[PDB]
RNA sequence: UUUAAUCAAAGUUAUUAUUAAAUAAUAUUGAUUUUGGAUGAAUUUAAUUUUUAAUUAUAUU
């Protein structure tokens, strides 16, 4: 292996939302992000 | 008994029900019976990315 994974499917914004097409987070994602994107925006 | 043959359909019916849908801010380890069963790895889902987290303006770039 000389890369272990390049070009990995997350890049193109699959919409992977747990409400939407069943699965949950990415597992790169953490489980649990405290505070949402918008209290750090 | 004779019908020469034909020609019409208009306007009322029993005996029993309380379910759906939206709304309400006070629950929560998966809905459909008794694990392993050797006493052991079966029943493990974790990683800084708009995520079951959902954003009061018409300007500038």
């Amino acid at each position: 292996e000389t890369t272990p994974v390049k070009y990995v499917p997350e890049m193109l914004n699959i919409q992977n939302a747990k409400w939407w097409n069943g699965r949950g987070k990415p597992v790169y994602r953490s489980t649990y992000n405290e505070k949402s994107w918008l209290e750090k925006a």
